[PDB]
């Protein structure tokens, strides 16, 4: 699955900062029950930045195990070095994941030619479907529509997670790609707008804690019932915004613990515990969404 | 040594992307002869992003060995996970380096408190001097002057490579820190203004190819001879700008190859070969510098 | 009319910089023939900045005369001083114009409270319908959705020309206003996207020289035929972009002269004649739209 | 006089928004006593935006009359139409003012060539010295250093009020212009750094309420006593920032009323009364300055 409501799932941890299997199972069961279309395992919200490659691979395998064929699983596979992006992708060849989410190199700011060569190479070393992931605010570089057009000509490059929040990109990329190239929002607060312009779903942070509504909203969207969708959206909007009151996933982990979905809200440095003010803000947002 | 002209040295590579010892030796001899104050080994310009930790450690050791006591060496040790930053620093304990250049976490966008805890933990677990490194354009986060002031109270956090190009930062930081905290520009094009405002030197890309002029410019500025320094700077300005016409270190490695300082201008993906138009911009800048 | 394709009509001038009546008549006849819904007289594209209030009023009256009841006419009435915005609006009370387009004060950067008080007062001194006009790039201030919500409660404040190009604003403003509050794009290149999200039309520069297509496109949009609309849009897109290759209305005046629609492309300082390179770019864009 | 501390003087108004001669007299006497170098009359801080040309001329004449030869007066004369700028300048010929402060056209966003022709024409039709005025944040256009260099060759274009806060501009401009061209900060918070880099003074909002300290700070900076100047600046810094907590001149007129320098703190729409929270920020800044 590469459409509807996809969760960018948190990696829940015990107090030592290591993945908590009971909490992960609970989270995966929740997504199955809720109608979530797929899981992104160890993306940005899953703390890929602070997990090493073995720890990252362990979490992917465990998620796939616990999914037990009931919900598809996409692995986060992004790296700023093309060699390392290839090597991480190779870990999951034959794993049972259905695709990889691969971020534009962060830090090193490659040209458009570099972003093309980076992704072309990654795709050539795998049979797995690739979803491009563009988020200039965290990376310092921006994958432009014309380059996405170029990369969509690659057989196993099948979609983009567009996390700029720049809605003009939906139709700019769409005119350049074939009809089966998938366009996913990576920005919760603009994701219904994104779908209304022709997007096919969202890789969502909000879905962590409001998975039924999110699944519902995206179904309505896909059916063209935007006014109906929009009522759910307005309910969720304080969460769409306030899950980023502090750096993600600091707020969404707290919100998971508060809803009894994970055992602890522990994160790895440089992520720090939610502040008192942030805790009151996310609680207000949860109340507004009717989640308690 | 943490003042004056400090080179962010390229990691010269053969056609296979492997460190070239002979090219490194030439570059180190060049810096010893040209009066460069120190060498930043495997920083951003040294392609830290695309070397793994073993290659990274290898280049630092090789640099230190070749320097043979003639020039101080500072290791790039930044990482986005605090544990990984700490662990990389441990590799360089007792190595003979004089200090570390440690970047603000990139990608994950921590809060100011998170950066505080990041750098505090790194400094705690080493005796080596630590130079903080701010470059929001690549990292998506900005270490603010206030958090710098808090960090400067840590005994072994001794300076900052301020790479924003925002010159108001010089005196915002200076008023918060003790007289002996070192302020270094990480932006070649504004580095002379940075020093005129109170900064102590530069960690420089331009210095890779204009070592002597950079060293003289920085000594003049330290002496308050800004008008004299500026004459040199006006001749180095095209190079200050066009060394970034394509992503650093693409132009500067091409420059080094053109001067005969390195055997090849090879980089690792996602860095790609210089375009023809870049060759001409860079060659023009070199000639304006009087280097060709 | 406050929906469909509204032209932000150029004020054509003879070589002395004074309105050319023959060219204006020709332009108005063209819009009638073409199916344009309304004319904005002496907005930004009509050079309100360089016309004095008497000259501005003369052009409005002449346009209304020449329209001869065949096409509705909206007067530009924006001023940065509330007194002067009121006095200009008063000139057109009982003129036969159907509404006023009124820009957020430029230069002085009022708060949201100030923008509220400015527009509330303007609306209180007239019976004419008011369209808010938001274009932060030219004004240095931004009318936020919440303030537009506040102002839509005023009886004669009936719509907004949203010229930010920020598509997220369509649904942000829409949730805050009643169903009959009109939402108009003021950005040609994103205007179909804007309509697709729920907008009701566009105040267009492109419509100056491609009025049939624009009228056609907006009809399709309003009918929900976006794929069909989008084909016209792709035809017009080089014009949407290149009519701003030089400051507006420098390119659209040249394009009008080239199509034989105005006698001359004369503008008032600080607008300068189109450059040779700009002339070749706008000609290419016109050829692409199939206009010759 | 075009060096040192120059005040962008408020236009004091009674409760009806009319110039208050008695409050203006007090302010002028205050500047004569406090060693202010000159007075900018009816600039941005003097609410040029909301006075018509007759009121504008009236305030300038009244200021000049009250100054009575004791302090030089510079008129704000900027306008967005070249004809109107020229025509406003003619009003001040033979008035006794020493020069004009003329803003880059706001709103209409001319090209660099257009700004060149704008200022060239203004300078042509007067013998009065002209100070260019760059503030992109209010105008939406940026006079670049290159266009400044071209303009500085005009005999009576003698300086620039650089109000961007971008300190790299100081030496980009200085290298292009002759030694006698005057560079003035129009950004209070970065004005000392601006002078330390080579600027000759400031056209200041802070000077309205901290005239003596501003004059001393600027004399120290001119003498190269930057450390001494900076002590004063650190005490003026909260005022440098919080005089812009609400749109200028709202905070500074409230400040002037609080010190008893003006009878009322009344402004013209779209400026609105200071909020209660602004009162407290500003009162705190005044106390930190030692003024209350
Ligand atoms: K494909
Ligand atoms: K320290
Ligand atoms: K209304
Ligand atoms: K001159």
């Amino acid at each position: 699955m590469f459409t509807g409501s996809i969760v960018a799932i948190v990696t829940p941890m015990d107090e030592k900062g290591n993945v908590c299997r009971a909490s992960l199972k609970k989270l995966i069961d929740y997504h199955v029950a809720s109608g979530t279309s797929a899981i992104v395992s160890v993306g940005t919200t899953g703390e890929s930045a602070t997990l090493n490659h073995d720890e990252h691979a362990d979490v992917v395998m465990m998620t796939l195990d616990l999914a037990d064929g009931r919900i598809p699983v996409i692995a986060g596979t992004g790296a700023n070095a093309t060699a390392e992006a290839i090597s991480l992708t190779q870990r999951f060849n034959d794993s049972g994941i259905v695709g990889c989410l691969t971020v534009t190199p962060y830090w090193n700011r490659p040209s458009q030619e570099g972003l093309y060569q980076h992704f072309k190479a990654i795709a050539e070393h795998t049979d797995l479907p690739q979803i491009l992931y563009n988020v200039p605010s965290r990376t310092g570089c921006d994958l432009l529509p014309e380059t996405v057009g170029r990369l969509a000509k690659v057989k196993n490059i099948i979609g983009i997670k567009e996390a700029t929040g720049n809605l003009t990109r939906v139709n700019q990329i769409k005119e350049l790609v074939s009809d089966d190239f998938v366009l996913l929002s990576g920005d919760d607060a603009s994701a219904l707008d994104f779908m209304q312009l022709g997007g096919h779903g969202v890789i969502s942070v909000t879905a962590n804690v409001a998975a039924r509504d999110m699944a519902q909203m995206c179904k309505l969207a896909a059916e063209g019932h935007f006014a109906e969708a929009r009522v759910i959206n307005q309910r969720l909007m304080p969460l769409h915004n306030k899950l980023f009151v502090e750096p993600n996933p600091i707020p969404v982990k707290w919100a998971c613990k508060e809803l009894g979905l994970v055992a602890t809200d522990t994160l790895r440095l440089p992520m720090t515990p939610i502040t008192d003010s942030g805790r009151e803000t996310v609680r207000a947002a949860l109340k507004h969404a009717g989640l308690l």
